[PDB]
């Protein structure tokens, strides 16, 4: 009710998307994707979800708050992982979940950006107009 969903598209990018290994103690990827980000119209939650491209399907729903933090991956600057608890259908496990884009480029910005909008988004009202 109005937390689980409500929210809407606005922005979808290819990344790819990395699940901690355990066993590996690793983060591997967990495919290939788009980063589909669904936002709350109350703009309390915000999703980012990554469904595999041509494998059709969402395999994380990851919420971005500053209820959590982003960790960039050993050896990679701005790749980064965050600690979320997915179950788009990824079945429900904490897990450190990593996504990365082509190039720091796109690393970079997002990372930022990310850290931002986890502070800020919170007090800052960002309606996209219909």
């Amino acid at each position: 009710g109005s937390g689980e969903e409500d929210e809407k598209v606005l922005y979808s990018q290819r990344v790819k998307l990395f699940r901690f290994d355990a066993e590996v103690s690793q983060w591997k990827e967990r495919g290939l994707g788009n980063l589909k980000i669904l936002k709350n119209e109350v703009n309390g939650k915000l999703r980012m979800l990554m469904r595999r491209e041509q494998v059709l399907k969402v395999c994380a729903n990851h919420w971005i708050t500053t209820t959590m933090n982003l960790k960039p991956l050993s050896g990679s600057d701005r790749a980064w992982m965050w600690l979320a608890s997915d179950f788009s259908d990824g079945d429900a496990k904490l897990e450190q979940l990593a996504a990365k884009f082509k190039t720091p480029e796109l690393a970079e910005e997002f990372k930022q950006k990310f850290e931002e909008c986890q502070r800020l988004l919170l007090d800052i009202p960002l309606q996209t107009p219909k």
